[PDB]
């Protein structure tokens, strides 16, 4: 058989195929002194196709161990779709045709991530595959919420009794919920009306949502800070916002996306970046499969 | 007329009699040409606009000793028509001639333990969120019964590429097909590996499977497992999670919201008194 080398592993091409045949059909590898040269991904990819075999029996697992299952699958999937993939510095690049090479980053639940990674994102997508072999691709986009409600500045006193906060019965129609002439308020509502918009980061973002015409209600039931209504007659909040801790793990972000998705909502992650409240929407992609 | 509650004096409205109140709102009682009401009952009527306070700091003090959560629980049941007795946050009530019922007010940040869900003879759990929304729960110890033919299994496990894999001819539902191999979860690897005591969650996994259920990741739902009871269910009836330390109440609330959301029943598992036991937590809607 003809052969090649991956890193430092020798492989033979099966069924008497030519090296140019492999290059022609799978579009990977280049010739070099009678040896077909492939990177780990390409190597594992061809092996799984039953097209190559390794001289050394321990070469398969070594490649897989070094190349990871998570990254390998991201590669395999892309290839088995049509794109041409090329890895470099933790990222995977792929172009559907002779066009723009989209960027992709495999994320693991234990992986750490800051809001800044979502803003200065030279990465177009995020890939994930769960403990069941189920892959998922998310896209990152900044949103700029555009509420439609008629907003007014609200400045009022907050009464604290029974372990909860209250406002007057004639506050902006949507703030808090009516209670015997009073207005039961959430902590964020209490901080917002009493003009304490900087009590924290959630209070600043809370204030910003309202400042831009959004009806903001608690999202604590869903694991997020609040659920946002872009309209007064929008029976269901179209957004779920969660204020992002300077640092956290990827599963919290992946989970927020599923939670939001199970109730037809968009998972939004907000923060104070470079002295401003900015929002980033994470949504699963269905056109990359 | 006169009356005292929590040491605070109150007068009836619209010149009504101390006995008019009793007859209508069926609360409190006469003592000596004076009406006696407990805190909850006093506030209940106050908001009804049927009584007033001699003082002016009584209401607030009254609403402070009685909490908001507990009052709402009381007010709701009272409006439902039930008879209510609000002890220490522990509410007893009955609708007409039916048997009495327990009701514990649970705060979203309360510390809940599995041992509680089992031992507690309380009938229902009450919660009123930060938006005034009340929700009732009921826990029932359950014993999962699946119709799946179970077969012992102890095959070797290969560990590469960061994951665990098994032979491509293992029980059809275990793991996931992957180029002839079978991608497994950490729980499946321990199962076929014979390490059922790896952790508490591995023991319930094993118990679950031992009782004919086809177990899979609850991952998508923020839960340990997804459990199918039939030989070929399209959707797992149950959602099962093993309760940690460290376990606040909002976790359960979230879990029930999640389960309901997808047609499933939220179940919490644990090794109690050296045995894997399960408890289903549901939202109750035929009350309030």
């Amino acid at each position: 058989m003809e052969q090649g080398i991956c890193g430092s592993h020798v492989f033979f091409i099966e069924d008497g195929k030519s090296k140019n045949y492999i290059i022609g059909k799978y579009k990977i590898g280049y010739l070099s002194g009678d040896n077909l040269i492939l990177d780990p991904y390409e190597c594992l990819y061809l092996y799984f196709k039953g097209r190559i075999s390794f001289q050394n029996s321990d070469s398969f697992r070594d490649l897989f161990d070094t190349v990871t299952f998570d990254r390998y699958v991201a590669y395999e999937i892309l290839k088995n779709k049509g794109y041409r993939v090329k890895e470099d510095s933790g990222l995977i690049y792929f172009r559907k045709g002779t066009e723009k090479p989209l960027s992709l980053r495999v994320m693991r639940e234990y992986d750490r991530i800051q809001f800044s990674d979502l803003v200065e994102n030279p990465v177009d997508y995020y890939f994930t595959v769960d403990e069941e072999g189920d892959p998922t691709v998310y896209s990152s986009q900044e949103i700029f919420p555009g509420g439609r409600n008629l907003v007014s500045p609200v400045s009022a006193p907050v009464v604290r009794m029974g372990g909860r906060s209250f406002g007057a019965g004639d506050l902006e129609w949507w703030i808090g919920t009516a209670f015997h002439g009073f207005r039961l308020l959430t902590e964020n509502e209490a901080n917002y009306i009493s003009g304490n918009h900087s009590a924290s980061q959630v209070d600043m973002v809370y204030s910003d949502l309202v400042g831009r015409g959004c009806i903001v209600k608690t999202g604590f039931k869903y694991g997020a800070n609040f659920r946002v209504y872009l309209g007064r007659d929008s029976q269901h909040a179209e957004y779920l916002v969660s204020v992002m801790p300077e640092e956290e793990r990827w599963y919290s972000i992946s989970r927020g996306v599923r939670v939001a998705s199970s109730v037809r909502k968009t998972m939004i992650y907000a923060s104070i970046y470079k002295n401003e409240v900015r929002y980033v929407a994470l949504k699963r992609v269905k056109d990359i499969i």
